[PDB]
Parts: C-alpha cells; structure tokens; sequence
C-alpha cells in the first residue's frame, strides 16, 4: 500500500539510512509493495531461519535426526547464547538447538548447527541449488553482523529473503511436517517483541525472526496475516544508521503499523 511505503521513507529520513522493503502474497508470490527489493543488507541472525531449513531438508533426506544429542565445550560458546550457556553438561538435541536459533536468537546454537552441515559455505550452497543466487553468509558468529559498507559478505536482497522464506515455508522444498516445523519455530520468536509484534493485534497470525547487527544495522523477516493465518511475507532491512536500539525498533513498528492498518 501507497501510504506503508510513505513510511518507509520516512524510516530512512529518521535513521539516516537506507530501508529495504518488501511485501508478498504467500500464495501467488506476487509483489504487493517493495523498496530498495534489490539492494544489499547484512542478514544478521535473520540467517538463522535459513539455516534450520537447511538442517529440516537433512532430516527430511535421511541425513539427520532431530532428536540426535550434541554435546560441546565452554571453549564453543560464543557472544550471547542464552540457552546453549546452561546445557554444558548435558548437551542439546538439533531439535533444541534450532528452536533455541531461532526462537531466542542464540549464537552457539547456530554456530553447532553450521558445524552440522559444513560451516557457512554448505548454507550457501543449499541457498544455490533451490534458485537463490543472491543470498550469502560468509562467516560465523559473532562476526557475520559486522556489515561494513559495501562488503558484500553475509549479505541477501529483500526480495530474495523473501522469495526464499516464501518457498520454505510454502513449496515442495520441504515435507509439511518440516514446513510445520520451521514455522512453529518462527511463530514461538520470544525476542522480536519491540519489532512487528508490537504493531500486531490479537487475532492476527505471526511467524518470524528477527536480526541487530554492527552500524546501525536490524532487520526482520515474517509471515504474518488476519484471522490466526498468515497470508503475507513481509521483509525489512536497514543498515548504517546511527540510532539507538530502540529508535531503530520504533521506527520498524511503526512500518508494521501502517502494513497493518492498510492491509
């Protein structure tokens, strides 16, 4: 709608910095609005879905179990990992790993899950053989969100996040369950709550995850919709403002806002 991408606009104005935008329809894939659809941003953790819909294509292969166990060092654990930090002794299932990925965010659970499949260069190359050409990550975390300009590492376009996310959640690439699966993921997010989730009414369905990175950089990727079902892939990017955390939230709610009230 004219008037969301208004505001998107003016997100730029606020920030001082490009906003990437893009609006589609679950089911024809059709674009409905789009913003800087082709630029380049820092994916940030917004990798992390990918990644699970990497292993969810293993599992579906023969190729992984999510209810295989893994166990790991003090030595593994990098910067913020809420919920891998409390199972040192114990370990954690892939199936645990990804929730915690995707769910809360937690950098040494996407780190064990990369090991799983050959690092950064495996995620890049599964991204490949399903028709994304664009989308990239480079390195590990933390330093996969350092997003110096012009540095093409770690990097997607809006619009192929979004055409990507949509033939996970959507196509033939996965079996249903795993479909199921990866959604019931993005829909228990429990950080991304200063984001679209504060623009959201009750009633209204929402999957997603979102990214913070270095240089003013966040973003979020998201089906969302009215009547408990999603209908809509919704996906923002921004990168060098030099906000705060929470102006650079407040300015992505307010898109949701306007997504929202002209839907």
């Amino acid at each position: 709608h004219p008037e969301t991408l208004v505001k998107v606009k003016d997100a730029e104005d606020q920030l001082g910095a490009r906003v990437g935008y893009i609006e589609l329809d679950l089911n024809s894939g059709k674009i409905l609005e789009s913003f800087r659809p082709e630029e380049r941003f820092p994916m940030m953790s917004t990798f992390k879905v990918l990644l699970c819909g990497a292993v969810l294509s293993r599992v579906d292969a023969g190729q992984e179990q999510l209810g295989r166990r893994i166990h790991y060092s003090q030595n593994d654990l990098v910067e913020y990992s809420p919920v891998t930090e409390k199972h040192l002794t114990d370990g954690m299932t892939v199936r645990e790993l990804c929730s915690a990925a995707i769910t809360m965010s937690d950098n040494t659970a996407a780190n064990l899950l990369l090991t799983t499949i050959g690092g950064p260069k495996e995620l890049t190359a599964f991204l490949h053989n399903m028709g994304d050409h664009v989308t990239r990550l480079d390195r590990w975390e933390p330093e996969l969100g350092e997003a110096i300009p012009n540095d093409e590492r770690d990097t997607t376009m809006p619009a192929a996040m979004a055409t990507t996310l949509r033939k996970l959640l959507t196509g033939e690439l996965l079996t249903l369950a795993s479909r199921q699966q990866l959604i019931d993921w993005m829909e228990a997010d429990k950080v991304a709550g200063p984001l679209l989730r504060s623009a959201l009414p009750a009633g209204w369905f929402i999957a997603d995850k979102s990214g913070a990175g270095e240089r003013g950089s966040r973003g979020i990727i998201a089906a969302l919709g009215p009547d408990g079902k999603p209908s809509r892939i919704v996906v923002i990017y921004t990168t060098g403002s030099q906000a705060t955390m929470d102006e650079r939230n407040r300015q992505i709610a307010e898109i949701g806002a306007s997504l929202i009230k002209h839907w």
